[PDB]
């Protein structure tokens, strides 16, 4: 079975495990072998195949790797379909820069199928360089066969579900004031929207408004956006607020009564009130007249209007508000734009035609100074949206779009969402719900064209309209022959008309693409390719019982699966979310390519392994938060953890291998304590492990695994190596050899969703199996041995501090002390059994349990000036050296009953208070002390000659081992030894000459004064001249 361990890179031995799963179609067969057993659901979520993978994106890839191998190993078929997001602004942009244009009319010129056929290979180029990463990551997901958004079937059936979505009266066309960026020339849906608001600081003005059939009397109207004022249309005021004609110096100006105290400013007298209803119907005149409007220029009422800011009259652009759009409609006043599709000014307003219509805004506000209609100007900090692609601020834009009725079904969304398990269960009535709880209907229609063509053909005619749901519909409903080999994208589809059933008119195809956001949220319906295949398989295959990605996707793929899924089956399409808090940089920086600080990770997978960086993401912090991320945590995890296995299982392969150990023979085991130790915590380690993963904490359950690998590490092999470097199979060594065979193919076991290649190499090489087709491991409760547990973790806070002693007094640990002291409060633990384990660890003759310190510790006594000085006066520091003075007895005495006296140096004698004296518990002469509250070790650090000679003479042992193995003799043969060095090492070596004949196999030990080709080794500070002569 075990074959080596060689020195090989992390890399090298990924490459290898790579290729054996690729040559045993391991992922295959870690499928294929669950045919039968109970399902467990999962949906990819597909990258955009827009760019290069950063460190970020291994998050989610890693922990849908880890659930899908654990359910895998706990009894489950996880079936796993790769797919790639092709279409979209998210793609388009990119591949604009490639090309070096810019907007729909370079696109034009340049030809709409180049630059599609520059989109796919675009497309193709990131899904290789996303694939490569993916399989060095070992996240098993079928790339082989993938489903990809541009591909004619998946896109069949998202027309299938458009629609039957139309067919139900939910896709509407309609000519509403949209979000919309000027730069992609494009409305955007809410979650789009959501995915793009910064804090920005900009203007408001008060204008006046002359009345007309009046004079000097202004209407105050108030505006956040100066520039929509050219294409003001009516001023809204509430009919139940109160307003007030003021005069101020030789003007009147209307404003609203609770507010013109603040907007009317040095003098001012109220002359009249008046209601919002009696300001109805009052002319004025626009501050700008360079539009004409034929119907408006008036006031009227508004049910919005507030009197909390502004003035209570509000100035109205139809074209450019939601609000100002209804109200104009509802009062008959005429629609007016000024704004052309790339959000520059029209030829209807001369001075600013052709610029951005934000960037105008100082300019405008001069424009109303020098028409001597401006009142106030204010600054304004606030919230304001940009497009989650290009960054150009959006704008509120009338246009005619598309959209998919999501609110007609918003209590079923939320039914919905109120049965899906989310991680973390804030998302669900949070970021999530609120959302859902703001719904609005999404508009799905972009003028562009590398997309999802929106299946609606319109009758040029009459206006009814036909949504073919397949290609066999489109040929059935076309003028033409259509071939079979059609493709579902511009502008091939724009070439196909029907005829209407209606009046037997022309139907053209509406020319917008869809949001790329459907795309995705069709995919589990369009990954095989419902309903025209795999219908038995999809009704398998749905709802997914998990899905996990970015927190982002809460304004994406979270909601575009759930709309897509209510408005077409009424279905919730998952039932357990996790979702992915983003991985930033060391800094809480977000990382950019433009920032430059994006880690490689196929960088950090070639130096450190997948195995090391995905246990660095998945143990170092949890995964809902924003994570911090750096080489470094990937460093220390391939030294602390994968090194440390590797290491284990070399040492287990080469003893093993040396001693001829085969596990498939049965031996006489005598099982030690250490053994029975590790096993107990090995069995606790699957359960707390099991127990963590069942509820997805990967963190919780990753920390115990790694304190697991750790004691087995720094406490049992390297405690039990001599029983692997022992010659002959007796029942201990038999015993250390089944114990870590057992430890290594459970562990590798319980490592393989989270390491997969390590975990395989150890577990293959052992048992010539694959991991990943194993089961998880059960807890064998008859192996959990809590006390033992209990009293080995006492043992290992005892140890600790006797080393902390020593280190603090400087006592090297091949220096034996005489005693360690454990003063306990409580018979917890069982110390005798471990007095050996203890005495070895601290290089101590004895072990003593103490209840109390009373034999290890005296009382010194000083004055507390702060206390104490003007009671004593002049005497204080003769008082305070009279206490430094008393005897251990006496300071006992004080502890003991409170009250002391002094007796000064003239004889006087003083009373002391409790408070007066300082007391300090010292440890004993030669003693040292370390406590945890619990534990408290003394140590006696006194050196004697004879402890000093017994550590020189462990020194000589030492030298001499070392100088047996640089010289590659036989550990059979017994040597003739001369040793030269001063009289200190020659005392230390005839005393200890016993000792050092048990540690040493010496056929002869001389001392010689001068050694001739002698080799000068150090022992302690001194030097040592060593030399072998038989046996050699
Ligand atoms: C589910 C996929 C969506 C439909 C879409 N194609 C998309 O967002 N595609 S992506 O390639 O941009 N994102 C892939 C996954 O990586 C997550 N992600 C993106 N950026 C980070 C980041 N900085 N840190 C951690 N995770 C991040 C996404 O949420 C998605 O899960
Ligand atoms: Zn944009
Ligand atoms: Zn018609």
């Amino acid at each position: 079975m075990k074959e080596v361990n060689v020195r090989e890179s992390s890399q090298e031995r990924e490459q290898r495990i790579q290729q054996q799963w690729q040559k045993g179609n391991v992922f295959q067969q870690s499928v294929q072998n669950r045919e039968g057993y109970p399902s467990f659901v999962f949906y990819e979520g597909p990258p955009t195949a827009n760019g290069l993978p950063h460190v970020g994106h291994a998050l989610g890839r890693t922990i849908k790797d880890v659930v899908a191998r654990y359910k895998t190993m706990t009894g489950h078929q996880v079936i796993r379909k790769a797919g790639w997001d092709t279409h979209g602004l998210p793609v388009e942009l990119g591949v604009e820069k490639q090309l070096g244009i810019s907007g729909k009319h370079d696109i034009e010129k340049y030809g709409v199928e180049a630059f599609i056929n520059k989109c796919k290979e675009s497309v193709f180029v990131y899904e290789k360089q996303q694939r490569t990463f993916t399989e060095q990551l070992g996240y098993w997901v079928d790339m082989e066969d993938p489903y990809i958004t541009l591909e004619n079937s998946y896109i069949e059936s998202v027309w299938n579900v458009l629609g039957t979505i139309h067919d139900k009266g939910l896709l509407y066309k309609g000519h509403r004031v949209s979000p919309y960026c000027p730069s992609c020339q494009t409305s955007l849906s809410s979650h789009e929207v959501a995915q793009g608001y910064k804090d920005v600081k900009d203007l408001t003005v008060t204008v006046k408004f002359k009345v007309k059939n009046r004079d000097n009397e202004y209407f105050l109207g108030w505006t956040t956006t100066p520039w929509t004022l050219p294409s003001n249309v009516a001023l809204a005021v509430h009919e139940e607020m109160s307003y007030v004609r003021a005069e101020q110096g030789d003007s009147v100006y209307i404003v609203a009564e609770a507010l013109a105290d603040k907007v009317l400013k040095g003098e001012y007298s109220v002359l009249s009130h008046h209601k919002g209803n009696e300001l109805k119907g009052m002319s004025y005149e626009p501050p700008f007249n360079f539009v004409k409007v034929e119907k408006g220029h008036e006031v009227v009422t508004a049910d919005y209007v507030t009197d909390q800011s502004g003035t209570g009259v509000v100035h109205l652009a139809p074209a450019y508000g939601e609000d100002d759009y209804r109200v104009v409609k509802e009062n008959g006043f005429s629609f007016v734009n000024v704004v052309d599709e790339k959000g520059q000014y029209t030829s209807e307003v001369p001075p600013f035609q052709g610029r951005f219509v934000k960037d105008c805004d100082v300019d405008i506000v001069r424009y109303l100074a020098n028409q001597d209609v401006l009142y106030h100007k204010e600054k304004h900090e606030h919230s304001y949206p940009f497009c989650w692609r290009c960054d150009s601020p959006l704008l509120y834009y009338a246009n005619e779009s598309w959209f998919i009725q999501t609110t007609a079904l918003k209590e079923q969304f939320l039914k919905n969402n109120e049965s899906v398990k989310w991680y973390p269960d804030h998302i669900k009535h949070g970021r999530f719900g609120k959302f859902l709880e703001n719904m609005v209907d999404w508009n799905i229609s972009r003028k562009r064209y590398w997309g999802t063509p929106l299946n609606v053909w319109e009758c040029e005619g009459c206006q009814h309209q036909v949504a073919p749901k397949s290609i066999k519909e489109l040929q059935k409903h076309a003028s033409h022959y259509v071939d079979d080999s059609i493709e579902l994208h511009k502008p091939y589809v724009d070439d196909v008309q029907l005829t209407c059933p209606v009046c037997s008119g022309e139907m053209k195809r509406t020319p917008e693409v869809i949001d790329v956001w459907f795309d995705s949220g069709s995919m589990p319906f369009a990954q095989y390719h419902y309903p025209f295949e795999n219908s038995e398989l999809f009704q398998k295959q749905f709802p997914a019982d998990v899905i996990a990605e970015g927190i982002d996707q809460t304004r994406g793929w979270f909601y575009s699966l759930m709309a897509v899924s209510t408005l077409f089956t009424g279905k919730a399409p998952y039932k357990r979310v996790l979702s992915l808090g983003h991985v930033l940089d060391e800094n809480g920086q977000k990382m950019s390519k433009s920032k430059g600080n994006a880690l490689d990770p196929v960088d950090l997978i070639h130096t450190f392994g997948a195995d090391a960086l995905r246990w660095a993401l998945l143990a170092d912090s949890a995964p809902w938060n924003p994570k911090k991320f750096s080489e470094r945590v990937v460093q220390e995890a391939k030294s602390k953890v994968i090194d440390t296995l590797v290491n284990v299982y070399g040492f287990y392969v080469l003893y093993a291998k040396l001693d001829g150990y085969d596990p498939e023979q049965t031996y006489e085991l005598k099982k030690t304590k250490l053994d029975e130790w590790i096993l107990s915590r090995l069995h606790s380690t699957v359960k707390r492990a099991t127990v963590h993963l069942e509820d997805y904490g990967f963190t919780s359950a990753a920390r115990e695994i790694a304190v697991f690998i750790e004691e087995l590490s720094n406490w049992y092999v390297r405690r039990s190596r001599d029983r692997f470097w022992s010659e002959g199979m007796d029942g201990e060594k038999a015993a250390a050899y089944d114990t870590l065979h057992e430890v290594l193919v459970t562990l590798s076991q319980l490592l393989a969703p989270f390491t997969p290649f390590v975990a395989d190499d150890v577990h293959e090489n052992l048992t010539g199996k694959s991991v990943h087709l194993a089961d998880y491991p059960a807890c064998d409760q008859t192996k959990v041995n809590e006390k033992l547990e209990k009293e080995m973790a006492a043992v290992l806070q005892v140890v600790e501090l006797g080393r902390s002693i020593r280190n603090t007094h400087s006592l090297k640990v091949k220096q034996p002390l005489q005693s360690l002291s454990l003063v306990v409060t409580e018979e917890d633990v069982e110390w005798k059994a471990y007095r050996d384990v203890i005495k070895d660890e601290l290089n101590v003759k004895n072990f003593n349990v103490e209840q109390d310190d009373d034999k290890l510790v005296s009382y010194v006594l000083k004055l507390d000036f702060k206390q104490a000085g003007p009671k004593f006066g002049k005497q204080v520091n003769e008082v305070n050296q009279a206490l430094k003075n008393l005897s251990e007895e006496k300071g006992k005495e004080f502890v003991e009953q409170g009250k002391l006296s002094v007796t000064l140096a003239s004889g006087e004698n003083l009373t002391l208070e409790t408070e007066d004296v300082l007391v300090e518990k010292v440890p004993k002469e030669g003693f040292a002390v370390a406590s945890n509250g619990m534990y408290t070790a003394v140590l006696d650090t006194a050196l004697t000659e004879e402890l000093v000679q017994e550590g020189v003479a462990r020194e000589v042992i030492r030298a001499v081992q070392d100088y047996r193995k640089k010289l590659d003799l036989p550990v059979n043969s017994r040597i003739n030894l001369e040793l030269s060095g001063d009289e200190e090492v020659q005392k230390a070596v005839a005393k200890f000459e016993t000792l050092l004949q048990e540690n040493l196999l010496l056929h002869s030990l001389s001392v010689k004064e001068t050694i001739k080709n002698g080799e000068t080794v150090k022992v302690g500070t001194k030097q040592v001249v060593l030399r072998v002569l038989n046996q050699s």
